[PDB]
DNA sequence: ATTTAATCCAATGGTTACAA
DNA sequence: ATTTAATCCAATGGTTACAA
């Protein structure tokens, strides 16, 4: 079992048997690299070429010895990486604030949803399109919970423009 | 069981318990329409929206009473529809030629591969990209056999440019 | 009382074995 | 001798039930 994450500020190294949030984000960067490698091979073989991080890419990460990578964990934190990509400044501020308050990782993760929904609102509530417009982010499936929140919010907003 | 197809020339109506090739191509147009309808609903519900004809679209076609549509048959003839889309003139000529010669449908279908491979050759051997550049065609998965032929051919051509 | 990662599941793209 | 469409299958995206 890997050491658990804790909330850290940008650049901070976590003390003890813990990992910090810059390490978490680096894990996404590593999966991206694995995808590039799977695409290179698929194209060279004339096989169908994935455009997202799939089960195919997780098997490849494992085979390459990155045993500390697994799908359930990457899916769990994808929306946190999304915020870091889409608005780094706001990602940084939210980390600093959660650290200073002594919150746990589970709590900080829940807080990442709201600013994403707000970004969606400024782009026609189309969050699939927001993801696809960012080169780092276009290869990640939109998490269901996040898609649900954007839809709930759009229905609340249109109910409100009936005024 | 639907009546079987036979090779016909553009505009020809098939006599007897038979269907012609314009009817076959019209079946693809109908699946496209079903996809548009599935996309409309997915987007309105904030659910993930398919970009290809999937199992989801075949279930929808059936439910809507288009019982004569089925996945195995649509996958079987997709490359023939591709040629009709990408180079209609050449599609027409090949039908006229196969009719006049008395060939069966299975035989005409095999002949559709070659001109597709030639189209791929003029676009960097990237047949996924050829499909995606045509609005009618971008929603169909590239059939495996066709992807294999384009790859075999590219390897033959690069072996040949060693001269 | 929290956080992690193995397990399981319905549905998928693709094919085979069969029927007419 | 041909042509059609039911059936089956390994692998997928997604989640749950569990362990540490």
């Amino acid at each position: 079992r890997e050491h658990p994450f804790i909330v850290t500020e940008p650049g901070e190294v976590a003390r003890g048997k813990k990992n910090g949030l810059d390490y978490l984000f680096h894990l996404y960067e590593q999966c991206r690299e694995f995808l590039l490698q799977v695409q290179t091979i698929a194209k060279d073989r004339g096989e169908k070429c994935p455009t997202k991080v799939t089960n195919q890419v997780f098997r490849y990460a494992k085979k390459s010895g990155a045993s500390y990578i697994n799908k359930p964990k990457m899916r769990h934190y994808v929306h946190c990486y999304a915020l870091h990509c889409l608005d780094e400044e706001a990602s940084n501020a939210l980390r600093r604030a959660f650290k200073e308050r002594g919150e746990n990782v589970g709590s900080w993760r829940q807080a990442c949803y709201k600013p994403l929904v707000n970004i969606a609102c400024r782009h026609g509530w189309d969050i699939d399109a927001v993801f696809n417009a960012h080169p780092r982010l276009s290869i990640w499936y939109v998490p269901t919970k996040l898609r649900q929140l954007c839809h709930l919010e759009r229905n609340n907003a249109v109910a409100a423009a009936a005024a």
